[PDB]
């Protein structure tokens, strides 16, 4: 379980910065013993970092991949098979968080999800996205990719893991940060901000 996380740091620029930024944003917002929804939770890496900071948290992990959720169950809290496009779990949440998941939805799916997240959030609640974002112009996307490659080089990520990541990027529907911040505003979030960024990777949030 520590080996994967070590691999994730090799593959993701500023992994600690962007994940911690989300944890700290949540921690500054939510009441003690908060209820948290983790969308596209995977192995539960984001749910874990939040629990470490806020041990009394009630966390609900959602992911369409049973294989991923099994390992999450293994790391650990509720776990649920579900698609991001499906209705969110009921009951309301103090925070909704997501890491490297939402960029797989169509732009129409993202905007609809943003609205449904807003509706799931209790007053004062926060949505935080740790996200892969697109360069706004081709030269910027080339720079973003170059910077990603520089990280993978420096951290000596295994060749096959980088190749697999490259492959999975063919299923991406990334867009630039500014556009999706605007969509947050459009979805009825009171305040939106980018907390942290390292070229292609960014943590942003909206409050209801
Ligand atoms: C790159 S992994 C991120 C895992 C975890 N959130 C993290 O930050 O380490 C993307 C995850 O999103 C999930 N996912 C992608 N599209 C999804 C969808 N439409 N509905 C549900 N889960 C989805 C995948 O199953 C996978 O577990
Ligand atoms: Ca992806």
């Amino acid at each position: 379980p520590t080996t994967f996380d070590a691999l994730r740091r090799q593959l993701i620029p500023s992994f600690d910065l962007i994940y911690e930024a989300a944890v700290r944003t949540v921690a500054a917002t939510v009441p003690t013993a908060p209820r948290v929804l983790d969308l596209g939770a995977g192995t539960g890496l984001l749910s874990a970092a939040i629990l470490r900071e806020l041990p009394d948290s009630e966390v609900v992990l959602v992911d369409r991949s049973e294989l991923m959720l099994t390992q999450a169950r293994g790391r650990f809290v509720t776990v649920q098979t579900g698609d991001l496009t499906d209705p969110l779990p009921e009951g309301g949440f103090d925070a909704v968080v997501s890491g490297l998941a939402i960029h797989h939805l169509s732009h129409t799916g993202k905007r609809d999800l943003f609205r449904r997240i807003r509706e799931a959030l209790r007053p004062g609640g926060v949505f935080v996205n740790v996200e892969q974002v697109q360069g706004p112009l081709p030269h910027l996307e080339s720079l973003y990719d170059s910077q990603h490659e520089l990280h993978v080089i420096r951290e000596q990520a295994p060749a096959h893991e980088w190749a697999a990541g490259r492959e999975r990027m063919k299923f991406d529907v990334c867009i630039d940060l500014e556009t999706q911040l605007q969509w947050l505003r459009d979805a009825g979030f009171r305040s939106v901000d980018c907390l942290a960024k390292d070229f292609r990777f960014a943590t942003y949030a909206g409050w209801v």
